[PDB]
Parts: C-alpha cells; structure tokens; sequence
C-alpha cells in the first residue's frame, strides 16, 4: 500500500482563504469529487485516485483547516465546511459531478447532493454519517471515549492538547498498523495545537442522540432523500466496520434504492487504508455504468 503522495499541489481562492486540492486527469468529462472527513485529508484518497484518473478528471480538495488549505480562525462548525466546499465546488466551475465521499466528507457529499440532486451522476460512499438516536446504536468500544470528546473540558484536552484524535482514533479506524511514514503525513496539519480546533468540533457536531439539533436536522434530511433517490449508489462496507457495521450495510444494501453493495473484506473507519486497490478498481468499473 502506497504511502507517497505525488500529487502536485493546487489552490484556489474561497471566501478570502485558500484550499488546496489535488486535480489530475482528463480537463474535460465529468469530473469526480473525493471528499475526506476527519480527521484526514486528500492523502486518505492516494491510492484511489490512481484508479480513476487515467480516463476521469479526480478532484480531491482538503477542507478548510485541515490538509494543506488556510487554517483560519474559525470554529470549524459543519456550517463552516459546508460555505466553503459549496464556493471550492463553484470557484472550480463544475456542473455536474460524480461523488466518492467519506466520514464527515459524506455529510457534506450528501448535503450538497440534496441540495442539488440534478448535477450528481453517482455516489460512492463508505462508513458515512447518518443519525444515531442514541449512544446505545454507537459501537460500544468507541461509546466512552467519544462521551468525553463532547464535552468542553476533558475532550478538548485529550483532542487538542494531546492530540488523542490523530494518535488515538485514527490507527484504530484502520486494521493493519499504519507505518511511521503515513502517521506523519496525517499529522503534519495538526502539528501546533492551536490548528487543532477542526478535530474537536467535528465530533461535537456529530449527530449523536439528538445533539447538535441541527445537525441531527440536516442529517435526517439527506438519508430522507437517499432513500427515495434513484442516483446510483456504490457502498462499501467492511467487517467489523465502525459507523456501518455489517448488519447496517445489510440494511442499506436492501432499502436503498440502485445501489450496489462491495464487501471489502477487513475494515473499521478508513476503509481506504485496508482495501485501495478494490475500492479504486471498484469505481473504475463502476463509472463506466454511469
Ligand atoms: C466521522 C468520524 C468517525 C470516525 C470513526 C472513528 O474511527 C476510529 C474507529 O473507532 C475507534 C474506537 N476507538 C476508541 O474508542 C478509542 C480507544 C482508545 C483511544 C486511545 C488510544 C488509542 C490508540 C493508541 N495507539 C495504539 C493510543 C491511544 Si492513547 C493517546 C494512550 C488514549 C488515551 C486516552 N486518555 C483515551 C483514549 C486513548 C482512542 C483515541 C479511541
Ligand atoms: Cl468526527
């Protein structure tokens, strides 16, 4: 599994902040969108993109704060990510767009496809946010440590002072070890503490048993229109899986509408890091169908 990232880098202007973003592939077709969560980057996308991008434009932009875009002063509120993803995606000028999306990058992949269901051509999706009602449908081996990144005090001293969220969480969304190499790829944003605001806001805005309402809202409202969408859908899935767990795939598979469902065999969260080269070939073929 890859660890480089060779990718040139690119900018763009967004609401007086710049974002880098990768672009590679043809200039011209439609275009294909990645989009990471947290707490990762384009870099969660590096063994994908080589997939696709000999016959397909891949677009894979860093969110505010995060990866190599500006970091802001800002709270970092879904709100946030959500002003500046809809003026990336109409500073670069695209129309319609196929999505690959992920964590709380499928928040916003599912949001803005809601919101603009006419311009999105396909959704490939994995361990995605959906609403959890209460903490008792949050897997167990997260539900303690999760209850205390919600909380002013001791989650912000273990995700920004000590960094819990990139040294703690991210291995454990991953089932082989990560090496040295890519740890340090992951945590070259998140360096100084005061850049870390992102990955405690993020799971403070979790729709976890009815907090943030809003986000909870907004949530109930793409699952709303996923399940009465025939956009195509791609899902993959792993085991034992972290937010979609295999008895959760299984009742996707079944309730959504044209959607195919791919095991990817081993997985928790970033089921990038355990099975690039079939989720890659996966989309590879399944593009050609859309
Ligand atoms: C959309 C966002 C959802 C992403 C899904 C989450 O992906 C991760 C998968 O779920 C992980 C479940 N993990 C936990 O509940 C958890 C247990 C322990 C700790 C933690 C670790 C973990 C690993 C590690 N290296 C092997 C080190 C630590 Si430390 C820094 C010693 C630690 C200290 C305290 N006080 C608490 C917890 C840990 C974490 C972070 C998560
Ligand atoms: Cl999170």
């Amino acid at each position: 599994i890859g660890t480089g990232f060779p990718f040139d880098p690119h900018y763009v202007e967004v609401l007086g902040e710049r974002m880098h973003y990768v672009d590679v592939g043809p200039r011209d077709g439609t275009p294909v969108l990645f989009l990471h969560g947290n707490p990762t980057s384009s870099y969660v996308w590096r063994n994908i993109i080589p997939h696709v991008a000999p016959t397909h434009r891949c677009i894979a932009p860093d969110l505010i704060g995060m990866g190599k875009s500006d970091k802001p002063d800002l709270g970092y509120f879904f709100d946030d990510h959500v002003r500046f993803m809809d003026a990336f995606i109409e500073a670069l000028g695209l129309e319609e767009v196929v999505l690959v999306i992920h964590d709380w990058g499928s928040a916003l992949g599912f949001h803005w496809a809601k919101r603009n269901p006419e311009r999105v051509k396909g959704i490939a999706f994995m361990e995605f946010i959906r609403p959890i009602p209460t903490w008792d449908e949050w897997p167990e081996f997260a539900r303690e440590t999760f209850q205390a990144f919600r909380t002013t005090d001791v989650g912000r001293k273990l995700i920004i002072d000590q960094n819990v969220f990139i040294e703690g969480t991210l291995p454990m969304g991953v089932v082989r070890p990560l090496t040295e190499v890519e740890m340090d790829h992951y945590r070259e944003p998140f360096l100084n503490p005061v850049d870390r605001e992102p990955l405690w806001r993020f799971p403070n805005e979790l729709p976890i048993a009815g907090e943030p309402a809003n986000i909870v809202a907004l949530v109930e409202e793409y699952m709303d229109w996923l399940h009465q969408s025939p956009v195509p859908k791609l899902l993959f899935w792993g085991t034992p899986g972290v937010l979609i767990p295999p008895a959760e795939a299984a009742r996707l598979a079944k309730s959504l509408p044209n959607c195919k469902a791919v095991d990817i065999g081993p997985g928790l969260n970033l089921l990038q890091e355990d099975n690039p080269d079939l989720i890659g070939s996966e989309i590879a073929r399944w593009l050609s169908t859309l």
